[PDB]
């Protein structure tokens, strides 16, 4: 619009939908945590570790992922808009205390990356944001099926950081002017290309592939159609790959294999919002065998096979795994 | 030391050198130029280009590309450090007025895999540094022996901004506090393992391998050895993937393919200042045909085969090279 | 209370008001100005315009277009008065809401040579009528709908009241939010500090003489008053709210209408005094009762604890005849 | 010239005087201290503090901290004096250097709360003998090798002089360096503001109540002083730098040493004002030549303006008997 930032965005998308409020407050409290996510990520404060005031104390990547979970956990309950959240650094659950509660339920990963973070690759946080329809709140809440999601988006902090969001009116993506402290709109209703010329998947499991993946990167490398072989990217982080995906087209693939037969990525928190935000900008996200936001979790903690990007390409892809399994 | 700030220890590393100071400032100099490209990547003022002050101007890629490049040759040649330096980005060696001649030459990609902006890759700054040995400074001073580099680093603009620098006595690593405005050192002496369990290639071009990369990249995926497969990584942008490579270990490959016979990067500013480095942090660098750093130059943008990293998987590729070849 | 952040804390008093939005879009708008010119100030970017990869009037001008841009943008607003523009800002139709909002938008910056704290300031009038223009930018400080200021000194402060008490929020630059750090702040009743140019001694009124003569030169036995003048509007008023005394800017021979602006200066800072319980007066009125006749008007301005300022206004009635 | 930053502008001065680089490396230690203190003073991680994740004695303690550390471990110092430090601090014999460092590292702290431009001041002195101890640090001001202060105001700025003049350096906090903005600035001789706390009026000597009266009343025709008293005296101090004027903090009847401190204070603006062209006396003796009894010895002081000081003196002069 001409709203610029992020906040006034949500605001005014908030008054476009009727809403009470609770969901803006939801979103406002969720992206103030991305910031502060951001700066830690960044190293702001680093000196202070390395002892410039006289104090040392240098697991550096269990802090960042304690911090960060902490950030979100307490953001979110302190908006009064929440009433479970499922967190994949927790166990359990976490259920908002009934002074604070509200009607939202959502599905994190606070630092996505972060085992990586040594070699300072993007990283990033996703979430997913349900209404609890439903009694007291329980896990049940957030094991509803990703066709339910009333928001989702992911932050990227990358060389610079970045959130895609939807509500279920296409994917905006804003960039963070670290200068101002505020997100800017960038990218207003992003689509997908219908085809790419990428792929991105771990081949050093191709030992473990089932039939289908392997014939598949084998088409990518040496096409049957006249056209030059695909390009392969794979960062290992999911948010810079699937945000690859989105912005340059292609296909991404964590398949189920031999050593990890249900897949590795996290239905809830990671598979189910990226599945959301790549079908908001005209992609596919699919397991092999059905959609992923179609897939009806039974553990909070569950994993799923996960394959999205481009229709064309995702389709390819489905064809090599229905001809292999008939 | 207790030296914590790059700028302390960069100048006690020159008063135990001896030095005049002369390459103290040029070394300020390119970190002053990484410290402001860092802050661009990441986005500052942002929003004044988005017409939040009423003044809208939205190729940015380009010009993120002549900023980087204007920081670092504006820095150079105001150190008086300088008399022959060469870029990535200019065709032609660009000589340093009489009035600011000093005695040594630079070689550096300013902002490298800056094509990858859009979907917010890590990207990163490449340096070397030779002395003018030689006459009228000219294109011929730049065209010396990796053997010969005096210093050389890079900068990763990543989750984090890290620079990773070398004078001779190893691998040093310092980190970007965006708080302080300050590098601080976490990393004293690094030295890469001797194996990894990672390699590092664009498999995209299978179909363009020679008989050795696809004898190595099967053994990576099929061991006969009994032990589990390699991971794979591929970023696509130079400087993510050769700094996992010294952090965790492994090989990263660009091997010459049929499309690009000798080569895709570039030995002056690229291949040259990462095989410095990754040499002084124990591993090995080569062609394949022989050290990167033995290479003698022909031409200030020549490309060459680069194949890096720990010096167990980097001679198991060697291996495959000789006996294809035999 | 438990909101900690600006934003959040606008958003639930806009929630608690029944608000359309509007007010909150608009106080978001400003706020994302005062950052923009917090960073600006604190001189972001000057190692370009030092010619590292090759004017107080520049930012003046900056911070001009930063506020009337995110205010226009905000669809929020009808007409602006700017320190800054001789006329009133109407804004284009399409954009067009129900608010006025008067403003300084870079107060002190002929100082910024000197590094001086500086400030933004404004207040906010719902729009009583008719045609928008100049007209509706006339209202009296008593229908002030929200009003506050942002302080550039040591750290970046703003100060805020929508008609509830003033609240003050910190920026943190590292994370780019304010945090709330006093709610419902509340001015010392009687202070310890006068606070004005003595430099104008010798055209001063009777009253304002014989008031600074008894802050040095106490009867009762008292410790004179400390004197602390900035000359920064904003951080001499801030000065005031929080450790309380005297603020004097009263009309002198060579200012007869006094020197500080009422729309976009006096009667901002006013409200935010009355809301935190103390009192500002041009010495013959309340502030907030002046009815302005031109939007550049001047007036008199003496304000903080009340206790202080009635002693003053004791003064002037007294020497009157 | 060229030069740009502060650290390569630091760097070539060293290399110009031939140093072994000890010097250079202890202001590199300070000024990373500087900056390290511009960051916690702007509020940098406030949200932190205020339970986003589940004090002016804190600040006070880590600026301390912060500029012993660094100028400990630069390996340049023997002895260094605090503010905050009732006994001189002698470096650890394995990190000892041939430098004596006098400072306040964070002057005005006690006015935080209001935002006040605060800063940091310091002076440089090379040890003359003989085991290091307090003795060292009791040098008079004209045996200075270095001197400067930080300024934390709108934006932050240094004010150095290594005996050559003063160059003023202002951080850009996008590049987390300081920019050189001027070379070698050189006070007014004769300036049109005077500034003290004239709340002490009921205590002054005769001859300060003489100054201010001519400054308020002049009698050859020409318009008063304005008057500013910030209450911080790095912002006094650079404003009277920039504009020129008189900036005084004389004896009084309750102050009779007067109040501000002699090594960490008084001698480091001294020598600034002093190399800008300016004046400095305790009233009695140029600061830079009192002669120190002890590391908190507090003396009066009158600086600025040369035309204005000399006049200053005069009425002391005068009214000597
Ligand atoms: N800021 C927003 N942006 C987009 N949709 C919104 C927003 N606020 C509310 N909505 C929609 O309105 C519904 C109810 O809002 P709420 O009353 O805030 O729970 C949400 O569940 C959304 O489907
Ligand atoms: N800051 C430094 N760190 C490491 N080595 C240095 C440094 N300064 C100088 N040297 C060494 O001393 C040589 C001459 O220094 P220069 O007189 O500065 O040209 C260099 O070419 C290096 O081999
Ligand atoms: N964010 C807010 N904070 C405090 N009061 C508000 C807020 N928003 C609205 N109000 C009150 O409700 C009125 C209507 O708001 P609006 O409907 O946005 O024009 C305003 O003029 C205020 O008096
Ligand atoms: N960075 C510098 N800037 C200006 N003067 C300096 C610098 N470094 C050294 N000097 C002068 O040379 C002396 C010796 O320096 P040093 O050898 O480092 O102790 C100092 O006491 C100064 O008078």
């Amino acid at each position: 619009t001409d709203m610029l930032t992020l906040t006034r965005y949500v605001m005014e998308k908030g008054r476009q939908a009727k809403g009470t409020g609770e969901l803006t407050q939801l979103l406002n409290s969720m992206l103030t945590a991305i910031k502060a996510i951001s700066s830690a990520v960044r190293k702001a404060g680093l000196a202070h570790l390395y002892g410039i005031a006289g104090s040392v104390n240098v697991d550096q990547v269990k802090k960042l992922d304690v911090l960060s979970n902490s950030l979100v956990i307490n953001m979110l309950q302190s908006s009064y808009s929440t009433c479970v959240l499922v967190s994949e650094e927790n166990k359990d659950a976490i259920i908002t205390a009934k002074e604070k509660r509200g009607k939202y339920v959502v599905c994190f990963d606070p630092l996505d990356g972060s085992s990586n973070i040594d070699c300072l690759a993007s990283i990033g946080t996703i979430f997913a944001i349900y209404r609890k329809t439903s009694d007291e709140p329980s896990e049940k809440d957030a094991l509803q099926c990703g066709r339910n999601i009333v928001a989702a988006g992911y932050a990227l902090y990358g060389s610079a950081t970045l959130v895609a969001l939807s509500t279920g009116q296409g994917v905006d993506l804003f960039m963070l002017d670290p200068a101002l402290g505020e997100f800017v709109l960038v990218e207003k209703d992003v689509k997908i290309k219908k085809k790419g010329k990428i792929y991105s998947l771990n081949e050093g499991y191709a030992k473990y592939f089932d039939a289908a993946t392997t014939e598949y990167v084998q088409k990518k490398k040496f096409p049957e159609d006249g056209s030059a072989p695909y390009g392969a990217r794979y960062v290992g982080s999911m948010v810079a790959d699937v945000h690859r995906t989105l912005v340059y087209g292609g296909i991404f693939l964590y398949p189920a294999n031999q050593k990890s037969p249900k897949g590795k990525l996290r239905l809830l928190y990671e598979c189910n919002p990226v599945a959301y935000i790549i079908e908001q900008a005209g992609g596919l996200a699919t397991t092999g065998t059905q959609p992923v936001l179609d897939v009806k979790p039974e553990a909070i903690h569950q994993r799923v096979p996960l394959i999205l990007g481009s229709p064309e390409d995702v389709q390819e892809y489905l064809t090599c795994v229905q001809k292999n399994q008939a």
